[PDB]
DNA sequence: TGTACCCCTGCCCGCC
């Protein structure tokens, strides 16, 4: 009747106002976009009396000093007790401050923040004068995440929505607690560039929008969903004429909608007013954030469009003038509104650790094991301005791309996931779709403790887990492998480390501090880790009962997503730059971590166990034993002894190693011993660290080191198999010297962190040549790309890029001396060292 | 306005 039912999707700041976008059910139920205008919001000040004023002392000071500063009528004020528990000194465990309330908008003075070391006669400081608007309205009304919000007295008459709301009272809008959400609009894209010799800039010829109008994240979405419309926009790539008989031949051959257009600026004028229609609540791609939506941006503002702003759901007329590497910030308020949802970006990656690329290709082949061979797209070749089946080929790979990328997104669940986390976190949904987790830790924090009546703060260096020495060579007989789940957060319950209980100099951060005594009552940060690992706990037990391997693949990441958060609350301790930033705490808590691993190898050093290898959390154990079970036994032995030592804490069986080869630390090959069903053990093997499971390491080496383990770590007769090896790799040897290999099993990937420019010592790194040459030949390359290369017949001079390889008519062949030298024999090397009766000579001999 | 979990351990490259 009055009660106004938004559900709020993502927000921005602008002139002092808060504003949230979101979706609403009209009379009919029918959901469209809208958005609010939340006024009045004002920031919670707490000034600090000194010793022996009282928070009435400094209302009769401040309070008028800040209405004639900020020409207010009222200001609503009251004394407060309040709880202060973090890193500043000079501030009581607890003191009546005197809460002042001062609205962001002021008559005058309006963007004059009070300074938090304000000092007086009567208070000598003053929290929460820097509060930013929309941390305010989240934390002052309990709103965590997405989700539904009662929304009282809105005004409709007083953006790119069907709706236009504004309230004048924050406290109007309430969560409800439905947690049923509406269908989102998904809109995925994709893009098709070209660089221009002559300014070196990327322009856009084509764009792919796949519109999927009906997403509900209640339900699971149903695989290879069909979109509910598909249409590309394609531009002219180098004359201003396309081939005669491509719109016939596009609407014989290409799926959807394909419209053709004389230039680039009225293609992406068309493609704005698109956006505004469709009006999507998600936009999906791939390296959307991190490269096409900056090139997009930068289009349209050299070709001057008007309607740019369509990309988000807040109407600008005018382009930020410091527009032209603070380009991320800009385009994320520009696309203020809609979520913008890159499987390639930071989340997208850490859904997706199988992939050493994630190029879209292989990103497909991981999460949906379907197979797609992707094309080289060069439009500065004259094969597209007449050729016209080239152009229709090159449009189908771009359909086919934006098909793959919406894919994809469902598949690995990223949406679902990420709002869960949001409202886990109470943060806002795009930040968590960003990749942030300092985000979630903060404003989980933010809320429990703004909840339990503490001030919250205004906006190597330490020494980690313990590692020991393996026993480095093989282990013929049944080895155990115990691990402590979540061994950090779990520590944290154990011994109750909070900044509310342990003690700490806040003089000096580097001095340890101690955990507190059993009298003590659990603290905030336990609590919100205690429901964490709950949580993970849930998810494992699902995913132990689950038939489909779709779904228990899609729990996998689920669970080591809520792994990660937990770990995440840990690390955000010793992040610097954390708005909970505690050295003293964390360092605490990988203390009390090696203390626990070292009590645990001493344990069985007691018992006469033999521990051969550990890792923070770990333990390996020789027990001598030629079958199964018969270790199972030490091991559920071993495992009740130290769980006695722990309250909450406990140890388990993690896996078990019929045999066990230790190269180094934090790398060796062991084969695993599953239980079935019915009982039935079968072998897999498992590596760590070894050369083969790195991107350096091209795929034949990766095969050949799989099969050396696999032989050696056979029941076989030792000089046999050695023997067997030797052998492998004499074929081996023949194979790459003729050339009778397949060159995609050459290719090595290699990820620049920085520039290829701010490489001095370039000249020797090869990633870095083939980095400057894509470059040149017109292909986007920056900080973080991941470049793949071969190296042909100094080896930086020699390396070139795959595609650039496999194109017979470059003639470009590997060096064998290389790939024997350094990605076969190496590696082969490091393998067979510490195994007996190994002779290097007979290998080097068996290459060269 | 303006982001970004922690530390441990090897392998390149160069130099003292
Ligand atoms: N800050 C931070 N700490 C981590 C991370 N990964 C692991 N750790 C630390 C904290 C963990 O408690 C400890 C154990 O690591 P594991 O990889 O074995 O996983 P964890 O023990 O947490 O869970 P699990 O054994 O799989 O049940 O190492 C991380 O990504 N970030």
């Amino acid at each position: 009747t009055d009660t106004f039912q938004m559900f709020w999707l993502d927000y921005c700041e602008v002139n002092n106002t808060l504003i949230l976008f979101g979706k609403v059910k009209l009379k009919d139920d029918n959901c469209v976009s809208a958005m609010v205008q939340i006024n009045g919001l004002c920031r919670e000040l707490f000034f600090l009396p000194r010793e022996g004023k009282t928070p009435t002392d400094i209302h009769e000071e401040i309070i008028p000093l800040l209405m004639d500063k900020y020409g207010l009528d009222n200001i609503r004020a009251k004394p407060q007790k309040m709880k202060y528990s973090f890193e500043l000194p000079d501030i009581p465990s607890e003191s009546d401050y005197l809460k002042v309330l001062l609205p962001y908008q002021t008559p005058k003075s309006s963007r004059d923040t009070i300074p938090s070391d304000l000092s007086s006669d009567t208070f000598y400081h003053v929290f929460g004068g820097n509060s930013n608007i929309f941390e305010s309205f989240v934390i002052q009304n309990r709103i965590m995440g997405p989700c539904w919000l009662d929304i009282k007295g809105a005004d409709f008459n007083s953006s790119h929505c069907a709706v236009e709301v504004s309230v004048d009272k924050p406290q109007n809008i309430t969560p409800t607690t439905t947690k049923t959400m509406p269908n989102l609009r998904c809109l995925s894209l994709s893009i098709q560039t070209l660089m221009n010799p002559k300014e070196n800039k990327q322009e856009i010829v084509s764009i792919t929008l796949s519109a999927y109008r009906n997403i509900s994240l209640d339900s699971p979405i149903p695989e290879n969903i069909k979109p509910d419309d598909l249409c590309t926009l394609v531009r002219p790539p180098q004359s201003t004429s396309f081939p005669l008989g491509l719109a016939a031949l596009a609407k014989q051959k290409l799926p959807g909608r394909v419209r053709l257009f004389n230039n680039e600026k009225a293609m992406l004028s068309c493609f704005c007013a698109m956006l505004k229609v469709e009006d999507p609540d998600v936009i999906i791609g791939h390296r959307l954030q991190n490269v096409y939506l900056d090139v997009l941006a930068h289009r349209m503002h050299d070709l001057n469009i008007p309607t740019f702003s369509s990309i988000g759901r807040r109407l600008r007329r005018t382009w930020p003038e410091k527009f032209g590497n603070m380009n991320h910030f800009f385009i994320s308020d520009i696309c203020s509104g809609r979520l913008i949802c890159d499987i390639a970006n930071e989340m997208g990656q850490s859904l997706t650790p199988k992939c050493q690329s994630w190029d879209l290709s292989e990103m497909y082949q991981v999460t949906c094991e379907k197979e797609h061979k992707p094309l080289d797209i060069d439009y500065q070749n004259p094969q597209y301005q007449n050729d016209v089946n080239s152009m229709t080929m090159a449009l189908q790979e771009n359909i086919t791309n934006c098909m793959i990328s919406a894919e994809v997104s469902y598949r690995i669940q990223l949406l679902t996931l990420t709002k869960q986390l949001t409202n886990l976190a109470g943060n806002a949904w795009a930040q968590t779709l960003g990749g942030t987790r300092a985000g979630r830790n903060e404003y989980i924090l933010l809320h429990e403790f703004s909840r339990n009546g503490f001030i919250v703060p205004d906006k190597a260096k330490y020494q980690g887990g313990l590692v020991f020495e393996p026993e480095k060579g093989l282990h013929k007989n049944y080895v155990l492998v115990m691990d402590f789940n979540s061994l950090y957060p779990s520590i944290i319950q154990e011994f109750n480390i909070c900044f509310t209980t342990v003690d700490r100099n806040k003089e000096d951060i580097d001095e340890l501090p101690s955990v507190p005594p059993s009298e003590v009552d659990q603290g905030v940060l336990p609590r919100l880790l205690a429901n964490l690992v709950d949580r993970r706990r849930e998810v494992k037990k699902v995913m132990k009962t689950e038939t489909d391997p779709h779904k228990r693949v899609q729990c996998d990441i689920r669970q080591q997503a809520l792994k990660l958060t937990a770990n995440s609350m840990y690390g955000c301790l010793g992040y610097v730059n954390s708005r909970f930033y505690a050295k003293p705490l964390a360092m605490l808590v990988t203390n009390k971590g090696r203390e626990i691993l070292m009590n645990t190898r001493q344990l069985a050093e007691s018992m006469n166990l033999l521990v051969v290898y550990g890792d923070t959390n770990s333990v390996m154990i020789d027990t001598g034993c030629d079958n199964y079970a018969d270790a199972i036994k030490i091991g559920l032995g071993f495992k009740r002894l130290v769980n006695e030592r722990y309250r909450l804490l406990e140890i388990d069986i993690d896996n078990v190693f019929k045999k066990l080869l230790l190269h180094a630390k934090k790398k060796y090959a062991a084969l695993t011993v599953n239980l079935d069903k019915n009982g039935n053990g079968t072998t897999v093997l498992e590596v760590k660290g070894l050369d083969m499971k790195r991107r350096e390491f091209c795929p034949l080496s990766r095969d050949v080191s799989i099969h050396v383990l696999n032989t050696i770590l056979s029941d076989k007769d030792p000089e046999e198999a050695l023997q067997e090896v030797y052998d492998y790799l004499e074929d081996i040897r023949i194979k790459v010297e003729t050339n009778n290999i397949r060159i995609d099993k050459y290719k090595i990937n290699m990820k620049l962190s920085k520039d290829p420019k701010a490489y001095p010592g370039g000249k020797n790194m090869p990633a870095v040549q083939v980095a400057l040459r894509m470059r040149k030949a017109g292909r986007v390359v920056k900080a973080g790309s991941v470049i793949t290369f071969v190296i042909t017949k100094s080896v930086a001079e020699r390396a070139h890029a795959l595609n650039e390889v496999m194109i017979k008519s470059n003639n470009l062949i590997p060096d064998p001396q290389y790939y024997l030298e350094k990605q076969i024999f190496a590696p082969v090397e490091r393998l067979l060292e510490r195994i007996d009766s190994f002779n290097v000579v007979r290998l080097s001999e068996a290459l060269g």
